[PDB]
């Protein structure tokens, strides 16, 4: 096949022009983001029922919508949590590869089939059903200097005005409003209702009556009269739009004739929808948009046209408003890809330079500047084939795959330079005789490491994914490698080469090329006299070799695992978590102290904080809140004391001392999407109706359980809240029927009055907005408060809450959790330092196995991953090494020899394994497919030398010693000039130190010294590995 | 799947229509075979509970579960679910000038959950202090509870 | 029995609003009549697979469905893949002419 | 496979089943077509061999 | 028109507009494909260009 392109350079061009199109135009149309879906498909069904507690929520929602969950395909799971604050979450998550689509429209018709069975209050409020597998792209706030505005009016105008423009912009995904819109308050006093003798019932049925939409006909309407000329369509009552036509509203007229006006008993005025959440950036109020990206979208051109439709906005913007930025990782996101693309590039340029050094020919060097660019070019047009996008995973699995690409043009251009330089023949039939040396190998190469990276791709859920990303580049990378190395570049090295001497080494040559060759071959007679020693004492390097696997073992073993190094992407976050039953007030306080110590402390690296009082991950109420830092360019962080890490560590142990708070300042995760993989998730799950309080004794008795084990398990907590007080009111209806006033009025008026009720709607400025009707703050903030209230009996008297109730305090969770539908407690620990995931995870199962009757367990999140793909690898490999073997017998036509090519892989091993040891790094993907790409090149070049050692046996009639000594000589230029070129390349990861420096470093480190010992070693174990297999079988 | 969404979407308009009753005990659409892929029995060999026991465990305790298993298109209860029953007797209502009608008013009344909001909530006054969920009326859990409804 | 801005303000604005990031999506039209009626039709690309686009645009269509007036439920908002051309009009006469 | 889903999913409720409880299966299809392809790969075997 | 009054088109027209704004695309594109194809299968540049 390379003797038919040899003859046909114009066709070897028409290929490589079509795949340079084709990869040219995948580069165009190829989707750019940060990561692939990796995270399993999930569903998250939400839901509000104002004023109730978590108790209320879960017995007359969640467990309802639970119940109703049923028939859907491919769920893996099912958890749930009903907050205080009247909200239930419930995330349903499915199997991978599944359809995220039909996924979600399952769970919305199966809701929609239970929703008849929910309160009618959670049916006006909506039930919402998204899919929570994603992530923000982009987070733009609003905010207000002069004062003016307030966070209502900022997220009111962000919903009329910013909301709409940016959803309609090209590649938003999704767009979610931090906040809501205006809403008429109805804010009643109950002694004024007093005084008119009217209750919150009164005022709602008021509200409703005179705010409403009445269908009404029309004139002329059909059938119609015999000569009807006019058809029109009639107007009748419209909803109310200002609060001047609410103020006037009726609840009754006095006997005198004057007006009881609804603004008598109460104050009217807009307001927001919900007052949980406070928003503020710097100490200035704020709303919020978070932007999603759709599918098949380029992240860095969405991130640039929502950036000019908010420029576009900006001069109509009323004044004093301003957009920020508080959250953005798109800039981090194209720093990464940029120095990725630098990395290809200067890798590139480094083979030009060691190829110039080697051969000293200008025109071999342009052959590898032809092959390798094609190479990539057809990479971009196969994964656009395969549906993939262009991110980091992608990214550096080309950067990985480049060292195997320089590998396999310089391997044919070198050959071919070799043949003419030996044997004096012309370009032309040089190539021929150098490619009718190489073609097998070359195919059984491309077989061999297909059979090693293939198999990652059949890994087990998001490891899979993640896996399968830099399978599939690497793959397809290496077969148009070879393709190329077959087509492409014999036919540019029988075009371009010029004839060369059957004796020149270019030892004459006069000045520093000169000196570099005569010490080159200096260097190769030392080299060819050192194997040739070593293989006249072959046990001493057996046992050497013994000794090298007994450390590789060691270093293996002794190696911490991780999944993604933690990056500097200019932001973190600090998470506040108030005592129970704090308030809003303390938790803005505590995010106050914490904006001031970041803006003055801090103020050097850290330019903006979006504090979040009231929501705060793992909780949702007032003694909660989370504050988004951002930190300045990474060229204005220079030094290791600027990075993410140390902040968070200074300001951790600054807000240590704060007292009433507990303030923890943390990185991102590499994934937000699949969130953290430091430890294990474990579900404790009531199975025999024990209730909640037999529930946590159990956990606590767990806990105290692991906590008796501190050297295997670390810092095992409860990802939940404790029980705290509550306001127990005790309605008598003995005394409710005998004073002659209704349940259901009592009820009103106190859910009313003290959690607020959703009347109706009304149009603002041609929306739609919604109607609360609620106690005034002054009135329902203390228990003596319950005093102020009256309710109107059957006999038109008021009574008092004390004359027909009684309250007291007792306890109560202010967040249940369930899992699969039972009621669980979740539990999130992580293994001793020294201790695998896996022995924690047994260890907590056999704790586990001690607890009270009814009381099981489950593994979820990572650990649910972890146990799907506990035992994938070592069956995967085995299969790979099996397949290489049965490849190796196939070219080498022999069943021993491919012993002698497998014997490297602990050669490259224990160099990367020692490079990561003295670095500090850990066992992660990055890791472990450099460990891949080395294997794979040191078996590259181990599978060239035995190939030429066993052709010159075979096809002439040279000895075993001999023909490995001058196959050992053929063979050392090309493997130094591959091993110096990948390395240089690689080293700017190595040192990297700057935005993205994490994976770079992961990348780098093992790579380098997994080379750097392939080739020392290899170059003089292959031969050793060749004689003693030859020996022993023949 | 494309057709349970489509017919399911055209039922949803048929929906509103329906008699509260029936959508109350819940419309299901499902996509499954019209034989039993197998039948999971339950009895007691000790003897100590009866029917109506073991339906209710299988039914609270086994049902859902199996339900949410990928593959399962339909599950069939050989039983049912417990629920508390009220037996009324015509001569005693009679005797005391009630109805079932009055039945039903009181035990929607006296067996409710209710969302009675929070003290110190938001919008809360400044210098508030205290914040904490206001417990109420909670629906019954036994017999003795429902037997004592006035 | 809304009014064709009230109706338009009130849910093809709504609708629409969440309709934006549906994939294969070409353009959108919506017409809002003095009957309360609103048609919103979205064409996608040719190609696209209609039953996906139509579960997409009910996944997103939900969204605002709470959003929407509880007559525009009563009555019920329907999602389904539309023509706008008739194959052809089949029509029904009585030769006798002892039917209206 | 839906069928062992179902057993595993028994399989996790029995320990906490209430003293006497016990799981029987009335009607399984299930065992007819394990043994019926069983016997079929055996004749396949058999065939081979003779 | 006035200002802020823009057009499109729709239904028939996107379809026409569409048409006519990719046929010089697809001209060049056949026309580079025959090229390649032309010079691959008789190995020269001179043909093809003839
Ligand atoms: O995951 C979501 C976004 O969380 C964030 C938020 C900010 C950043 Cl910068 C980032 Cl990175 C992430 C969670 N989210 C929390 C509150 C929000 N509801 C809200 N309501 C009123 C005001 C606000 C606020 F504070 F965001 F303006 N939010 C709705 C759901």
């Amino acid at each position: 096949m390379p003797n038919f392109f040899i003859d046909r350079p114009i066709f070897a061009w028409v290929i490589a022009i079509i795949i340079m199109l084709a990869g040219g135009l995948a580069i165009l149309k190829l989707p750019v983001a940060q990561y692939p879906t990796i995270a399993p498909p999930a569903v998250t069904i939400s839901a509000s029922y104002p004023g109730a507690d978590a108790k209320t929520v879960q017995d007359t929602v969640t467990q309802v919508i639970e119940q109703n969950m049923n028939g859907i395909d491919n769920l893996m799971y099912m958890s749930s949590n009903s907050d205080s604050t009247g909200t239930v979450q419930i995330t349903l998550t499915f199997e991978s590869g599944t359809d995220a689509d039909i996924a979600q429209v399952q769970v919305q018709n199966k809701l929609q089939l239970a929703m008849p069975l929910l309160p009618q209050e959670v049916q006006q409020q909506g039930v919402s059903v998204e899919k929570s597998s994603s992530s923000f792209l982009m987070v733009v706030g609003v905010i207000n200097t002069d004062g003016t505005m307030t966070q209502e009016d900022i997220s009111d105008y962000v919903a009329a005005n910013m909301k709409d423009a940016i959803s309609r912009t090209s590649g938003v995904g999704d767009v979610q409003l931090f906040g809501s819109q205006y809403a008429m308050r109805i804010w009643m006093n109950p002694n004024e209702l007093n005084k008119f003798q009217l209750t919150p019932v009164d005022v709602i049925t008021a509200i409703k009556a005179q705010n409403a939409q009445v269908a009404a006909g029309q004139l002329g309407g059909t059938p119609p009269v015999k000569g009807q000329q006019l058809n029109a369509s009639i107007i009748a009552q419209t909803r109310l739009t200002s609060t001047e036509e609410f103020g006037k509203i009726l609840l009754k007229v006095n006997q005198d004739g004057s007006r009881v006006l609804l603004r008598d008993v109460a104050k009217i005025e807009l307001g927001g929808e919900n007052y949980d959440i406070i928003a503020e950036f710097n100490g200035q109020p704020a709303s919020g948009l978070g932007i999603k990206l759709a599918t098949g979208a380029n992240a860095l051109d969405t991130a640039a046209a929502i950036r000019a439709e908010l420029a576009k906005m900006e001069p109509f913007f009323p004044s004093g408003l301003k957009i920020v930025y508080p959250y953005d990782t798109t800039p981090f996101v194209k720093i990464s890809i940029h120095e990725v693309v630098k990395t290809l590039v200067e890798a590139i340029i480094l083979v030009f330079l060691v190829m110039y050094l080697f051969l000293q020919n200008f025109r071999a060097t342009l052959i590898p500047t032809i092959a390798v660019p094609v190479v990539l070019l057809g990479t971009f047009a196969v994964l656009a084939a395969f549906g993939f996008s262009i991110n980091t995973l992608t990214m550096f699995g080309m950067v990985l795959a480049i060292g195997l690409l320089v590998d396999d043009a310089i391997v044919v251009v070198e050959n071919v330079e070799r043949v003419m330089a030996e044997e004096g023949l012309p370009p032309k039939e040089a190539t021929r005789k150098s490619m009718g040396q190489i073609q097998g190998a070359l195919v059984g190469i491309a077989m061999v490491l297909s059979a090693v990276f293939v198999p990652m791709a059949f890994f087990g859920g998001s490891t899979g994914a993640i896996y399968r990303q830099f399978s599939i580049t690497i793959v397809s990378a290496m077969a148009l490698s070879v393709l190329v190395a077959l087509i492409l570049t014999p036919a540019l090295c029988a075009t371009m080469l010029k004839p060369i001497a059957k004796g020149d080494h270019g030892e004459g040559k006069k000045g520093f090329f000169g000196w570099f060759n005569r010490m080159f071959e200096k260097s190769t007679h030392h080299y060819t006299d050192s194997v040739g020693g070593i293989l006249r004492s072959t046990g001493r390097y057996l046992v050497l070799y013994l000794i090298i696997v007994v450390g590789m073992a060691y270093l293996f073993v002794r190696l911490p695992s991780s999944f993604l190094p933690d990056e500097d992407q200019g932001v973190f976050m600090t998470m506040v978590q108030l005592p129970a039953g704090a308030t809003q007030e303390r938790t803005q306080k505590v995010l106050n102290e914490v904006t001031h110590y970041y803006l003055t402390k801090e103020k050097n690296n850290v330019e903006s904080v979006f504090a979040v009082n009231g929501f705060g991950f793992a909780g949702r109420g007032q003694n909660t809140g989370i504050a988004f830092v951002s930190l300045k360019d990474w060229a204005d962080r220079p030094g290791e004391e600027n990075k993410v890490e140390a902040i968070t560590m200074r300001a951790t142990r600054a807000f240590s001392q704060i007292k009433d708070a507990m303030v923890f300042a943390f990185n991102l995760p590499a994934i937000v999407e699949l969130g953290t993989a430091t430890g294990f998730d474990f579900e404790l799950i009531d199975q025999a109706g024990l209730g909640h309080e037999k529930l946590t004794q159990a956990r606590n008795q767990l806990l105290a359980e692991a906590a008796k084990h501190p050297d295997m398990l670390t810092s095992v907590r409860p990802n939940g809240l404790e029980d705290t007080p509550q306001f127990k009111i005790d309605i008598d209806q003995e005394k409710a029927q005998a004073l002659g006033v209704s349940i259901n009025d009592i009820n009103t008026t106190l859910g009313a009055a003290w959690g607020g009720s959703y009347v109706n709607d009304f149009i603002d400025r041609g929306r739609v907005k919604k109607v609360y009707v609620m106690s005034e703050a002054k009135y329902r903030m203390l228990p003596d408060d319950i005093g102020d209230w009256y309710v109107r009996a059957a006999d038109g008297q008021m009574v008092p809450f004390s004359a027909f109730s009684s309250s007291r305090w007792e306890y109560g969770s202010p967040r249940l959790e369930r899992y699969n539908g039972l009621p669980s407690m979740e539990i999130l620990g992580q293994a001793a330092p020294g201790k695998s995931t896996g022995e924690a995870m047994e260890l907590m199962e056999q704790l586990a196995s001690k607890l009270p009757t009814g009381v099981g367990y489950d593994w979820t999140g990572m650990s649910y991953q972890e146990r799907l793909s506990g035992n994938q690898a070592p069956s995967l490999y085995a299969i790979s090494l099996i397949v290489v073997f049965l490849c190796l017998a196939a070219l080498y036509e022999s069943w021993s020899i491919p012993f002698s090519v497998m014997l490297v892989v602990p050669l490259g091993v224990i160099g990367a394994l020692l490079a990561a040891t003295f670095r500090g790094l850990t066992n992660d993907v990055y890791f472990q497919v450099g460990l891949l790409t080395t294997i794979g090149l040191s078996a590259k070049n181990a599978i060239l030398i035995v190939e030429f050692a066993k052709d010159l046996m075979d096809k002439e009639g040279k000895g075993l010693i001999e023909a490995t000594l001058d196959a050992v000589r053929m063979r050392l230029r090309p493997i130094l000039m591959t091993s110096l070129a990948f390395i240089l390349g690689v080293m700017p990861l190595v040192i990297s130190t700057g935005a993205g420096s994490g994976a770079q470093n992961a990348v780098g480190t093992g790579v380098m010294g997994g080379m750097v010992t392939a080739t020392v070693l290899a170059i003089f174990f292959v031969p050793v590995f060749f004689v003693v297999v030859r020996r022993r079988f023949s």
